[PDB]
């Protein structure tokens, strides 16, 4: 079985031009790519090229104006540029940004085409700029294009429009744009773990609660497990995978498991407040596993503290090459209010699926 890795350092290039430290750096992917090939990962993969999306595909999930306007940002004076990022909820803009996001889904896009014609097993996609929060006519939250939508719809494309695809969002936020471009969907299930905050938490809205389940045939195809109340970590992760994603999952039978894997959760994260740990996703990604006959497919969202993603991201591509989970730390009883969010989860989610 071979695990396939893309990284392309041209990624890199789309910068923030108002503040050279703004925590959605360049070096994100080149920390990250360093630390596989130090803990000797890197060789043990089969390289995937990077390509650049097409237009057509990224029609898959976004309108026609959406993509113009965020194609034309690549010939845009400054001020245009500052003028432009300032029409969108967090986002910024440099003339690299619109190739750099087109990098960043082709890449993606051959990783799942190597994992569905069977080159690889399972692969990790080490991609910036992220993906989740984009909407089809919008960017949002350092997100232009959704990677990991346009993702499914292009597997779906290569193979049947029925092919079944999980996307499991661990990433600290809600991928608003990824429940809506699927929300009447029943061929691909959202599953998105996420701090809540009873709405008061990027990106602020309250179509991230429990409660929002899917409309029409894609009623019971969105799962939102929000979390309230401070800091949640491996306990909290490792009980709604055993009680929520797994269960679910299975009862779905995905042919293809897609990653929004934000590592925005971990300890040390500036931004999001949690502490799960490496083990914590090894252990994530090695239940995923069990799924799809292996197809995994683990794509870079956010994440912050340059170390944390670094050694949490190699974790996963560990697991993915086959190697033993390892041992995580004795699991503190699980938080209060991770515990009232578990339920409401099933309660609201019981209707769907017999195996809750
Ligand atoms: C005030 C509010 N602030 C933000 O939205 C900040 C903006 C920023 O860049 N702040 C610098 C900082 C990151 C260092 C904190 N963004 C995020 O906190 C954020 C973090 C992580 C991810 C992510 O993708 N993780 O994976 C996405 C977004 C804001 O702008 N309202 C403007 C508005 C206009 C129109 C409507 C509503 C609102
Ligand atoms: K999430
Ligand atoms: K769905
Ligand atoms: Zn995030």
């Amino acid at each position: 079985p071979i695990t396939g890795l893309v990284y392309d350092q041209r990624m890199m290039l789309h910068h923030n031009m108002w503040d050279s430290h703004h925590p959605e750096l360049p070096q994100r992917i080149s920390r990250i790519f360093s630390r596989h090939e130090e803990l000797r990962l890197l060789s043990r993969c089969h390289r995937i090229p990077a390509r650049l999306a097409t237009e057509e595909e990224l029609a898959l999930c976004h309108s026609s104006k959406h993509i113009s306007i965020i194609k034309s940002s690549e010939h845009m004076k400054p001020r245009d540029l500052n003028r432009l990022g300032d029409e969108y909820n967090s986002i910024f803009i440099s003339n690299e940004s619109y190739t750099c996001a087109l990098l960043a889904a082709g890449s993606c896009f051959n990783s799942a085409q190597a994992i569905l014609t069977g080159q690889v097993r399972n692969a990790v996609a080490i991609v910036r700029p992220p993906g989740h929060h984009a909407e089809k006519d919008t960017a949002c939250g350092f997100c232009f294009f959704n990677t990991a939508a346009l993702t499914a719809r292009y597997a779906q494309s290569i193979t049947r429009e029925s092919l079944r695809v999980l996307i499991v969002d661990w990433d600290v936020h809600h991928g608003n744009g990824t429940q809506h471009i699927f929300e009447e969907d029943d061929s691909v299930l959202y599953i998105s773990l996420h701090r809540y905050e009873d709405g008061a938490f990027f990106p602020n809205s309250e179509d991230a609660n429990y409660d929002k389940v899917g409309l029409g045939k894609g009623r019971g195809y969105n799962v939102n497990i929000p979390w309230n109340g401070g800091k949640m970590g491996d306990p909290e992760y490792m009980a709604a995978f055993h009680h929520l994603v797994m269960p679910i999952a299975r009862e779905f039978a995905p042919e293809l498991v897609l990653v929004s894997a934000g590592f925005d959760a971990a300890r040390g994260d500036p931004l999001g407040g949690f502490q799960v740990t490496p083990e914590g996703y090894a252990h994530l990604t090695h239940q995923l596993m069990s799924l799809a006959a292996g197809r995994v497919l683990i794509i870079l969202e956010g994440g912050y503290n340059l170390t944390s993603i670094s050694e949490s991201m190699s974790m996963c591509t560990s697991m993915l090459l086959g190697d033993s989970p390892p041992s995580l730390d004795h699991l503190t009883p699980l938080k209060t209010s991770a515990t009232v969010s578990i339920n409401n989860v099933l309660r609201a989610h019981a209707p769907f699926w017999s195996s809750l």
